[PDB]
């Protein structure tokens, strides 16, 4: 798009922040706000700008809902069309939650700062869950949480272009691997619960510095996530098109994982216990005797991911309940 180009006597392009499989983002000068802004700029081709349509509608549903909750997304200011490109106005952000973990070297930030990170995440899910919007993000993770501002731990959610409300589904195979709920990997009607499930898997490896569960496909994401969490409970598989990709029903109507040739862990034996080193000075050791990192703030943290990473997406933890844990009580 290149520096120094005005756009209609308002918008001057400086450089690029981004790119996204929906087109480019830009950090741009507005003469008549007087202030800097992001510009998302979607590509010309019907597939984005149709995906980008649905993104514009969710946040200008969010915007017209005055609550302290919802000044946990990023806010669009506005939206135009320009050279056949759909573009939307953002308030400028700092950087990512990954980049924050890169920053660190993958030794990952302080309990102490995980849990103010949690608490915003919490508060947005809340957010979104207002029966008026219901709204699913589908691909929370690092890279789409954002800093407020380089010096402060305030947070915003972006990116909602895989977003959808309850009941108005598109697509079967959603978020990224890394973050992808039991329900979506098992091809299941999904709902708002997906969203904790990312974002107990994005606390944990906010802590310890690497993702709780890299699979490299499908089949080694839910290998994975058996060795930490046990086989799914039958009442989850009975109902679910794919569980025949991960697992074999007995004859007693009971499920274990389908085998390939070795060359993981045995199902439910990678304790979540030991992967935040609880009781042996936190991950890798290297919070031993470091304040805010005792065995009770552990214990208090491991109980809040269980529930975040409840099978069971009826009784997974809910955001307003999340809230109300011990682990968010001084
Ligand atoms: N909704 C949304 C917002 C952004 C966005 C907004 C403001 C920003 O400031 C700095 C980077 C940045 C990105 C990016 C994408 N992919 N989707
Ligand atoms: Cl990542
Ligand atoms: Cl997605």
């Amino acid at each position: 798009v290149k520096n120094g180009e005005k756009w209609m006597d308002r918008y001057e392009i400086d450089s690029l922040i981004g790119k996204g499989s929906f087109g480019q983002v830009v950090k741009a000068y507005d003469r008549v706000e007087q202030e800097w802004v992001a510009i998302k700029i979607i590509k010309n081709k019907k597939a984005f700008l149709n995906q980008a349509q649905i993104e514009v509608r969710l946040l200008e549903l969010m915007n017209k809902h005055d609550t302290e909750m919802k000044y946990y997304i990023v806010h669009l200011k506005r939206h135009f069309m320009f050279r056949n490109h759909l573009c939307l106005v953002f308030e400028m952000l700092s950087y990512n939650l990954y980049d924050l973990l890169r920053n660190t070297n993958f030794r990952g930030v302080s309990l102490n700062l995980t849990r103010k990170f949690a608490q915003q995440m919490c508060t947005a899910l809340l957010f979104l869950a207002t029966p008026e919007l219901s709204i699913i993000h589908c691909d929370l993770k690092p890279e789409n949480i954002l800093l407020c501002n380089p010096k402060r731990s305030a947070i915003k959610i972006v990116d909602f272009g895989s977003s959808c409300q309850l009941g108005q589904r598109i697509y079967q195979y959603i978020q990224s691997r890394f973050y992808r709920s039991p329900e979506v990997l098992l091809g299941m009607p999904y709902d708002l619960a997906i969203d904790m499930w990312s974002l107990g898997c994005i606390l944990v490896e906010m802590h310890t510095g690497e993702p709780l569960f890299s699979g490299a496909n499908e089949v080694d994401q839910m290998n994975k996530i058996v060795e930490v969490l046990g086989i799914p409970p039958a009442h989850i598989l009975d109902q679910a098109p794919k569980a025949r990709k991960f697992f074999e029903k007995l004859p007693d109507g009971t499920w274990n994982l389908k085998k390939t040739k070795d060359g993981y862990k045995p199902p439910g034996t990678r304790k979540l216990h030991n992967i935040l080193g609880v009781e042996t000075g936190g991950p890798g050791g290297r919070r031993a005797g470091e304040s805010g990192h005792t065995v009770a703030d552990y214990l208090k943290f491991k109980d809040l991911i269980l529930r975040m990473l409840d099978y069971d997406p009826k009784t997974r933890i809910q955001p307003y309940y999340a809230l109300q844990h011990s682990f968010f009580k001084k």
